[PDB]
């Protein structure tokens, strides 16, 4: 194909097609042989050997010193302390057993996912496809299944996108730092403890044959990919061989060429291995404070304390994986969801009664999500995530608002959290402190029971604060309730309180972009919608500046410009920084 592995080819690969813009939700899960002692977190496999750790103890009390018993010993099946045979081996619903992953993926077509799979090997080793560059798998070993592509085939069969999730970086950067060194080749493979420019080849080649053998419209990426100082006490450069980086982002956008498909990759957001030019960010168990540009992801996890089922696990509400979602969504990103089966296969209720949840609210509330696109403002209101990775989930009530937009623009979706005792949602960013007009708001409806029903709003008035909204009959029960506003010929540019906006015509109208306290840079303003070169006019709200640069990010000259409406000269403007006074 036509991309070679170097930066500036792979740059070239569109990062976030409109497919996946469109998708919003999807689901994968963290089921494997790490599964099989169900205690902890899928970080069993690394914490058995740790000096000292709760891990070690729990397993030198149930199967022998890890010395002796180790990690591998799941895969290979032994007999523990009280002697019960072990082993991670899953078995067919359809043989007699308890794993039925047909009804597995039905369920995660009912919750509205649009993109779903495994996690095809995570940091232990395994890869759960049928591998000749890895021995270390389950058609090998334990249930003597492809794991992998028995996945892939049922997402296909269930009209989903197909996501992959790779996490064999770490596997040889740190993560069985703790493991007995070992002359066995085959056990070296497993333990990443192979001479390093082999680990890194085997990085490559486990991508390659998983992806040619299933051929996924994501993989999914864990960190350690260039990630320095994120591998604990382990000596090494927490990363992956730049070259094989390269080599894999060439070999998998050339096969999406070949495949006549749009394919995605993501990888940790923190993490340096790629490029936000052609792969998509992951904010893992949380997501930005604000709207991120470009397109980006959060992955999270159905529990706080494992992606991986543990005995006594607990999990999140539906509430806050639904609220958590139009957070993400509001904000320019997709939310991934991880699941936990347990070590035999099934899927604990408590997990489906989440996902049925979930699929309740997109199957009638899919229209303010699925195809939609982030507005200038993600929302309003009390409750708000904290930013960054590891946060807690979103969890709002009527007090809360999340905005989305149709892909024409006239259309502005009002999503409230919960259901307002007073009748009323009061929407800061259209009142006229937000210097909005409405003379163009055509209708104001309220979604109802089923999609394609909406019950007509009739009792509304802009105040300065807001445009309050007096509520119709409160529908049947749902976990938020969404706003449909339809303008003519356009949604009005809102004016921050603190923050500004920009305008392709010289007196602040034609189209426009609303901008928080924050940076914009020329990626940000394009994707936005408008090109920063066409930018003609500025509003710069009280209590805020402005500072304009001719660079596209933050360098070349620049100009400093305080409130009100300010003139910009075509082709002069690359990025924006736009600041508290
Ligand atoms: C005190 O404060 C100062 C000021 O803030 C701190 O200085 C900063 O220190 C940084 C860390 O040393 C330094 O960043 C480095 O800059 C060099 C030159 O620009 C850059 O090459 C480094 O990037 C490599 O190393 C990082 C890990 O630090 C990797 O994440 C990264 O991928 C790069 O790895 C490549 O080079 C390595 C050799 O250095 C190879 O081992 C590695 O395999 C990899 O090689 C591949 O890629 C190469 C291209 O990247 C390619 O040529 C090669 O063939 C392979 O394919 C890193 O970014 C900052 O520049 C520095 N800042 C200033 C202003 O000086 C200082 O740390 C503070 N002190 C303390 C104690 O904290
Ligand atoms: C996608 O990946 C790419 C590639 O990795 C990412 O690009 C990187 O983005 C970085 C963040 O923008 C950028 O760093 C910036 O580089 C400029 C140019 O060297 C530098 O001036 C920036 O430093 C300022 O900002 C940082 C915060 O980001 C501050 O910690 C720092 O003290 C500097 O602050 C000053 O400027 C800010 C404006 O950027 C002000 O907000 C701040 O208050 C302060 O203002 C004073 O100085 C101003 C003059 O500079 C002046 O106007 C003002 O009045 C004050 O006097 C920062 O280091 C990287 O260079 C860039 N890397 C590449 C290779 O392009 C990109 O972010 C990724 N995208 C996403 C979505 O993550
Ligand atoms: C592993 O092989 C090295 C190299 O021959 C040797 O020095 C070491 O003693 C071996 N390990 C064990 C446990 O015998
Ligand atoms: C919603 O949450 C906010 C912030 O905690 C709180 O001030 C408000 O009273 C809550 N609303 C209801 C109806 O509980
Ligand atoms: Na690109």
């Amino acid at each position: 194909g036509p991309y070679e592995a170097t930066w500036e080819s792979t740059d070239k690969h569109n990062a976030a097609p409109e497919w996946y813009r469109d998708a919003k939700f999807g689901v994968y899960w963290h089921w494997g042989a790490f599964t099989t002692a169900q205690y902890a977190s899928e970080w069993y496999p690394r914490n058995m050997y740790e000096p000292d750790s709760d891990q070690r103890k729990h397993h030198t009390e149930t199967y022998g010193p890890p010395e002796e018993w180790g990690y591998e010993n799941f895969i290979k099946g032994a007999k523990d302390k009280k002697g019960n045979f072990v082993q991670f081996k899953p078995v067919l619903k359809s043989k007699g057993g308890e794993f039925d992953p047909e009804a597995i993926i039905k369920i995660v077509k009912g919750s509205g996912a649009r993109f779903a799979g495994p996690v095809a090997e995570h940091h232990d080793g395994f890869s759960m496809w049928d591998s000749k560059v890895n021995e270390w798998n389950p058609v090998n070993y334990g249930p003597k299944l492809d794991l992998v592509k028995l996945w892939a085939d049922l997402v296909r069969e269930n009209d989903m996108k197909l996501v992959i999730a790779m996490h064999q970086a770490y596997n040889y950067n740190g993560f069985f730092q703790w493991a007995p060194k070992t002359n066995d080749t085959s056990l070296q493979k497993l333990l990443g403890q192979l001479p390093r420019d082999e680990e890194d080849q085997l990085w490559f080649d486990k991508h390659r044959e998983m992806l040619d053998h299933v051929q996924p419209d994501i993989i999914w990426n864990d960190f350690s990919l260039d990630s320095p100082g994120e591998c604990g006490s382990f000596e090494g450069p927490c990363a992956v061989d730049e070259q094989k980086r390269l080599e894999f982002l060439a070999y998998y956008f050339n096969r999406g060429e070949e495949w006549g498909k749009e394919v995605v990759t993501t990888y940790k957001h923190h993490d340096h291995g790629f490029r936000n030019t052609s792969a998509v960010d992951d904010w893992e168990r949380g997501g930005p404070s604000n709207l991120v540009r470009p397109y980006w992801q959060t992955d999270d996890a159905i529990s706080a304390s494992s992606w991986s089922y543990t005995v006594g696990i607990k999990y999140y509400s539906s509430k806050a994986m639904v609220h958590s979602l139009l957070d993400r969504v509001s904000k320019n990103g997709n939310m991934l969801l991880n699941i936990s089966p347990m070590a035999n296969g099934v899927l604990p209720e408590e997990q489906i009664k989440v996902l049925n949840d979930i699929g309740d609210f997109l199957s009638r509330y899919g229209e303010a999500v699925y195809d939609t696109r982030a507005w200038d403002i993600y929302g309003e209101g009390p409750n708000q995530v904290e930013g960054g990775s590891f946060t807690a989930p979103l969890q709002g009530n009527s007090s809360d608002i999340r905005f989305t937009r149709n892909k024409e623009d006239d259309v502005l979706y009002v999503t409230v959290l919960g259901w307002p005792e007073d009748n009323l949602v009061s929407v800061k960013n259209l009142g006229s402190n937000a210097l909005v007009d409405l003379e163009s708001l055509k209708s104001v409806e309220l979604l109802g029971d089923k999609a394609g029903d909406y019950v007509k709003v009739s009792e509304w008035e802009q105040s300065k604060d807001a445009l309050d909204i007096t509520l119709p009959s409160q529908p049947a029960e749902s976990l938020a309730y969404v706003l449909k506003l339809t303008f003519d010929g356009g949604i009005p540019v809102p004016q921050p309180e603190r923050g500004a906006a920009v305008f392709s015509k010289a007196d602040a109208t034609g189209k426009g972009v609303a901008l928080a306290l924050g940076t914009f840079d020329t990626v940000f303003l394009t994707e936005a919608g408008l090109k920063p070169e066409e930018i003609r006019s500025i509003r710069v709200s009280d209590g805020t500046k402005a500072t304009l640069f001719s660079g596209f990010r933050f360098t070349g000259e620049s100009k400093e410009l305080s409130a009100g409406e300010h003139e910009v000269e075509d082709g002069s403007v690359g990025s924006i920084v736009v600041s508290k006074i």
